[PDB]
């Protein structure tokens, strides 16, 4: 596994997230479900607890965007970069963005929102790309790998 420059991690254990807007590709509940299930992947094997916000600035702001959308990393249309997220910190740090030029699906016919979001929340919590693994930079009975478990635990520990 790998972490970010200067080993950044959330200094607290109670983290807030807000789903800022929604993809047209799914019903809102499917997006909510994939996000919650993405958070649980990490919440279950750490002391971290996630709460949802509907107003104001949450630590992890979750949004769908296309092309240029207010940061230094514009999206690139269909394919290539499906999503990205930021290391722990204030402001844009911790936030996760999803390219809405991808076809976000509940299943595997398009791009699975849950699977990318899980990988993205890994970035929101201080994990970078592995060398093996959910944090491996490639979208390909699902279980969080030992290499992934080792990563988040060498940072926050177990529950
Ligand atoms: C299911 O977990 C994912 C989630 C997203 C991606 S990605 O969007 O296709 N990835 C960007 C990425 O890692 N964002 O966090 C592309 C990339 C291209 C070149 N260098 C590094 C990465 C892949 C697997
Ligand atoms: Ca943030
Ligand atoms: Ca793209
Ligand atoms: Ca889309
Ligand atoms: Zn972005
Ligand atoms: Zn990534």
């Amino acid at each position: 596994f790998r972490t970010f420059p200067g080993i950044p991690k959330w200094r607290k254990t109670h983290l807030t997230y807000r789903i800022v807007n929604y993809t047209p590709d799914l019903p809102k509940d499917a997006v909510d479900s994939a996000v919650e299930k993405a958070l649980k992947v990490w919440e279950e094997v750490t002391p971290l607890t996630f709460s949802r916000l509907y107003e104001g600035e949450a630590d992890i702001m979750i949004s769908f965007a296309v092309r240029e959308h207010g940061d230094f990393y514009p999206f690139d249309g269909p394919g290539n970069v499906l999503a990205h997220a930021y290391a722990p910190g204030p402001g844009i740090n911790g936030d996760a963005h999803f390219d809405d030029d991808e076809q976000w699906t509940k299943d595997t016919t398009g791009t699975n929102l849950f699977l990318v979001a899980a990988h993205e929340i890994g970035h929101s919590l201080g994990l970078f790309h592995s060398a093996n693994a959910l944090m491996y930079p490639l979208y390909h009975r699902f279980r969080l790998s030992q290499d992934d478990i080792n990563g988040i635990q060498s940072l926050y520990g177990p529950p």
